[PDB]
């Protein structure tokens, strides 16, 4: 009935949104490849990741997962718009600003949108649900990439550093101004997407939610909903599955080209980055199937075969090389596709009222992106090659597929 169209509604918004943002993400590196000063950057993904989550997950308990949607929609835009005049006047602090504050745009609708469509139903099919939504995030950053990366990269002033270094003060001056008055325009786009997205959301009125739900004392508490969540067992086994998706899943894009160079007389850096589009393009295909699959069959089930195949594929990559290795690399996003929101509504459903202090978690668990790393090059320059640091990842797919048959309740 009424659970439907709201549905739709929020996936075709999945969509846009991964658009939007998906742009955000393709301007950036020029913004700030105009130019201690990254590692802050690096942590406003920490901040945004980390933090935001549970007072974000405070906000969505003492009002509703429609506020986080709406609020988290609104620091977005503001940290987006802060980019034109810290752009124009050249304030590296207005940027870092607005950027902190996207971040904290990000893990709040991130702990806000995914339990709002797992729970915007049936609680069976919460999980096929999010996983669709995903689908249309997931189609989205491909048309964001696709079309808009081509068709908005032709704006942007090529520029060997071999010129850039050669240019008089004056001369780079006005060189850097030129690129920001490029991305103050689709820079624009995107923030009017942001609104008309927001918009929409306080237009459309949704059902009521048990997971929304107010009505509780002090048992509402965090550190009571806290205690509670220590309890259930696939909710913790959850949270160490999705530390481990996001380790694993950054391992191999991550990693991806350098291997590619490493594995394969002669590849080029450049070129290498077609077995990474390849891999998007196998995540999103992977996502689509695999949703499709989440509706004949049980998610867990679906879950552990896509957990194992992955490993899989991985094991191939770590032990094999040349090609072969590298296709199964690449052809592990086809597999990592599906777990993302598979973990996050199997850890959820059937959390009730914990559910949003539940999801903030989850979601801090993205950290795991950046802890990978270190020990991928820790691991890598140990083995002298790339291919077995692939194991890492193997080794979260094992841990993950683990979960998918410990994943259930009662
Ligand atoms: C109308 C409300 C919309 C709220 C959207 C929050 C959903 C979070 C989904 O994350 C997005 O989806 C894709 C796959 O995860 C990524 O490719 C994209 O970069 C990422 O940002």
């Amino acid at each position: 009935r009424s659970y439907i169209i709201p549905f739709a509604l929020l996936c075709s918004l999945f969509f846009l949104w991964a658009v939007a943002n998906n742009l955000n993400d393709i301007l950036l590196p020029q913004f700030q490849q105009a130019f201690f000063q990254a590692g802050l950057i690096q942590s406003a993904f920490y901040f945004g990741y980390f933090i935001i989550p549970i007072p974000a997950g405070i906000l969505m308990k003492k009002l509703s997962y429609k506020a986080g949607i709406i609020t988290g929609l609104f620091l977005y835009a503001l940290g987006a718009a802060l980019f034109w005049p810290a752009a124009e006047i050249m304030n590296y602090t207005l940027f870092l600003v607005g950027l902190f504050i996207i971040a904290a745009g990000l893990g709040c609708l991130e702990t806000a949108a995914n339990p709002f469509v797992t729970v915007l139903g049936p609680e069976s099919s919460g999980h096929f649900r999010l996983n669709l939504a995903q689908t249309f995030a997931s189609f989205g950053a491909i048309i964001a990439v696709v079309f808009g990366q081509s068709l908005i990269l032709s704006n942007v002033p090529h520029q060997s550093q071999d010129v850039l270094d050669k240019m008089s003060p004056e001369q780079l001056s006005a060189y850097k101004h030129s690129l920001v008055l490029s991305v103050q325009t689709p820079y624009m786009i995107i923030v009017a997407i942001v609104l008309l997205v927001a918009l929409l959301i306080m237009l459309t009125k949704f059902p009521a939610l048990q997971s929304d739900n107010h009505s509780d004392a002090k048992q509402g508490s965090f550190s009571a909903s806290l205690s509670r969540l220590a309890r259930i067992r696939h909710w913790r086994w959850a949270v160490l599955a999705q530390f481990c998706y996001v380790g694993a899943q950054t391992a191999c894009w991550s990693y991806l080209i350098r291997y590619a160079v490493e594995e394969i007389p002669g590849m080029t850096a450049g070129f290498a980055a077609n077995y990474l589009t390849g891999t998007m393009v196998c995540f999103f295909i992977g996502r689509f199937t695999g949703t499709w699959l989440i509706s004949r069959f049980a998610p867990h089930k679906v879950l552990a075969a896509y957990a194992l195949i992955a490993m899989a594929l991985c094991l191939i990559s770590a032990f094999a090389g040349g090609h072969v290795g590298l296709i199964a690399l690449t052809l592990c996003s086809a597999f990592m596709s599906i777990q993302y929101p598979t973990i996050f509504s199997l850890g959820i459903k059937n959390l009730g009222q914990d559910t949003k202090y539940g999801s903030s978690f989850i979601v801090m668990t993205i950290i795991g992106g950046g802890i990978v790393t270190p020990v991928m090059g820790f691991v890598s320059d140990a083995a002298g090659n790339i291919p077995t640091a692939e194991l890492i990842p193997a080794l979260c797919f094992a841990v993950i597929f683990i979960f998918a048959r410990f994943r259930s309740q009662t």
